């Protein structure tokens, strides 16, 4: 997150931190995610496309810091890694950037709701906020494009949803952006999501209720003028989500 502010898991209880184990003994941060049900975390497919091995991942809930523990945190293995079959990446655009991680503790249990661990609500079929609405994003991503390290403490910021027409302008993204994606940015181009925030949640208050509106996917640079962040439009994936979360 460029700009914004530091926060705690208490304020983003549905946030999931995904790490990857390495041949040696070190575990590196991969992507963010959101808990949508006790046994399910939703994220982005591009985060795992190069290493589809479920055994190498670790998911944390109730975690506020990158490389240190937090009271009340819970560690989970990935029982099942589901990537989208039609995921593809073009010059800029990432299509169908969505993925599901079924989780389970060593005892074989799913998440237990606490004050630092809660699920986020999914939207209604084709029911998204009005353009111009304010939403929040969270992540352990870069604070500046020139950094090579991720901040130690979770962060968040607020951005505005941009119409598909504005985002489709020539100086923006043109036809790279489709209706299966949502653009959002700061009107002053000061704050934005960045590398490392991928898979994270784009939360909007819809009719008095926190809804998982989008997933951090791509963008040209970070907080660049006329280059909004692009998010996977969760509302247009409800069928895919339901059919894979069954059995
Ligand atoms: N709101 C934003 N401005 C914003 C939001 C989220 C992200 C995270 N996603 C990525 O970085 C994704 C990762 O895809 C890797 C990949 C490629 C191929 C297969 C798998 C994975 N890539 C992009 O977006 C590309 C276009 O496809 N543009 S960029 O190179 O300009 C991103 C960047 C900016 C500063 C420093 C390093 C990289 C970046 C920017």
């Amino acid at each position: 997150i460029i700009g914004g502010e530091f926060t705690t898991i208490e304020n983003q209880p549905w946030f999931a931190a995904i790490y990857r184990r390495h041949r040696g003994g070190s575990v590196t941060y991969v992507c963010g995610g959101s808990l949508i049900s006790p046994c399910w975390v939703i994220s982005a497919t591009h985060c795992f496309i190069d290493y589809p091995k479920k055994e190498d991942y670790i998911v944390y809930l109730g975690r506020s810091r990158l490389n240190s523990n937090t009271q009340g945190e819970m560690k989970f293995e990935v029982e099942n890694l589901i990537l989208h079959k039609d995921y593809s990446a073009d010059t800029l655009a990432h299509h169908n950037d969505i993925a599901l991680l079924k989780i389970r503790s060593k005892e074989g249990r799913c998440a237990q709701p606490s004050r630092t661990i809660q699920t986020i609500s999914l939207p209604s079929m084709y029911n998204d906020p009005q353009f111009g609405t304010s939403c929040e994003i969270t992540g352990f991503g870069k604070e500046n494009s020139t950094d090579y390290l991720y901040p130690e403490q979770l962060k968040m910021t607020v951005v505005k949803l941009i119409s598909h027409r504005e985002c489709q302008q020539p100086h923006y993204y043109g036809s790279e952006v489709t209706t299966k994606m949502l653009c959002a940015a700061d009107p002053q181009w000061k704050t934005d999501s960045c590398q490392g925030d991928s898979g994270g949640p784009l939360v909007c208050s819809l009719q008095g209720r926190m809804t998982l509106t989008g997933i951090v996917s791509w963008g040209r640079g970070c907080a660049l003028k006329d280059k909004p962040g692009v998010y996977t439009r969760v509302s247009h994936f409800l069928p895919w989500i339901r059919s894979h979360t069954k059995e």
